């Protein structure tokens, strides 16, 4: 039905650009399908659903959701302060970029490329919510995209970035290979491999489940 | 009617992308969708078009067209080395990146506590200068016109048409694109600074208007240019 009527949701999607001068960037191959996915289904299920989307695959606007477009991680942070005072679920499903050049050129760069690091986004909401400052945030969730390596396998990593980051689920995608819901209170969900929407719907299932709990 | 009857014709068109691992890269912000519609009015006139595309994952293929796919712009480069003695025209729409990272991370970069480490840039080749040079060689006897495409804009050194003059020379190719720039929309400036150069010193103003009707006026020019030799 329409679980998810009175809830506004706030849905990040996409990939960040990190401007170099006015023409070039720094960007990820994020093509914002599976963010767009869930922002499609929370509006379906009766959500009031912002969505700020970086660059896309050419993605359509949902219908019903209301468009937010930002460019750079640092403009995506200060959408995501504009529009959380409200909003009672964070989804943060873009690739939102971990540096950005230190210095952007007035002009086209006819030389290294100095980095700094941009704020974690979801991070400061999960802190922001635990000091006191967004009362009305009923569910925080995070993507991660992990794979095992000389460090741990996949599910160590995923696991070990559920507890950094303090969010209260842990969407994983594991690079036809399964995913992995992930919830603060330990419980662990294979997510299987089906269309964007399939996987959407799944996601969304835990968040009204989470919400429910609570 | 079907000028371009018998040209076969090389487009590139989209910008590259300089992987620094397997997910980030260095990018732009060209659509494609200019080349896209030069290489579409080049078939729609009779040509038999190769299309080597770039970044332009969301665009339809051109009908007609046999479309080649590359990533960065040393795939971009050989991609024009395997199919340039197939063609008469080479149409050089892409944004190229002048610059690649010096190193790719065999995995994504992960975010450490250290001071985040800077990238190191290496030139890439020069593709179009590299046909004009094959070419001047021996090496592409079926060649007849190579064009260039360029985004010039006026500075504190000059204006938009003394960079493009300076750029047509300097690059030797047949003929420059001048700002072949904009949508044309509502709300978008047009700066009336696009022009077609000639080689032979013929400069004519390039109108903004739609992607196909500058990519008209730019197989025009190609059609001419074709005639006059
Ligand atoms: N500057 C950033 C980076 C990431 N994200 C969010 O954090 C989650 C992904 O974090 P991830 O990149 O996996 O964690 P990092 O701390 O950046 O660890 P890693 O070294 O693996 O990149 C996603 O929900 C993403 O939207 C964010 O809010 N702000
Ligand atoms: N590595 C490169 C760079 C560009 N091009 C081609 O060169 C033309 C555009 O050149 P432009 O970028 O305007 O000149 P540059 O020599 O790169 O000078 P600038 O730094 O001003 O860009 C286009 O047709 C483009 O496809 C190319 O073949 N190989
Ligand atoms: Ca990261
Ligand atoms: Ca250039």
């Amino acid at each position: 039905h329409h679980d998810m009527a009175g809830v506004k949701a706030l849905v990040t999607a996409g990939g960040t650009r990190e401007p170099l001068d006015p023409v070039r960037f720094i960007g990820n191959r994020s093509s914002g399908k599976q963010g767009y996915a869930v922002a499609r289904v929370l509006a379906q299920r009766g959500a009031d659903v912002t969505l700020i989307a970086g660059n896309t695959a050419g993605l359509i606007d949902p219908a019903g959701v209301e468009m937010v477009h930002i460019g750079s991680a640092t403009q995506l942070r200060d959408a995501v302060s504009k529009h959380a005072p409200d909003a009672n679920v964070l989804v943060m499903a873009a690739a939102v970029a971990d540096f950005r050049p230190a210095h952007v050129a007035a002009a086209k760069i006819k030389s290294s490329i100095d980095l700094v690091r941009n704020d974690d986004v979801l991070a400061g909401a999960v802190r922001a919510r635990a000091d006191g400052q967004l009362p009305n945030m009923r569910a925080i969730v995070g993507f991660a995209a992990e794979t095992g390596d000389a460090n741990g396998d996949v599910l160590f990593h995923a696991r070990a970035k559920l507890e950094r980051k303090g969010c209260d689920l842990l969407v994983v995608n594991a690079v036809h290979n399964d995913g992995w819901l992930l919830s603060a209170d330990g419980t662990e969900s294979a997510l299987e491999h089906g269309s964007k929407t399939l996987m959407a719907t799944r996601i969304v299932d835990s968040i009204a489940a989470f919400l429910k709990s609570q």
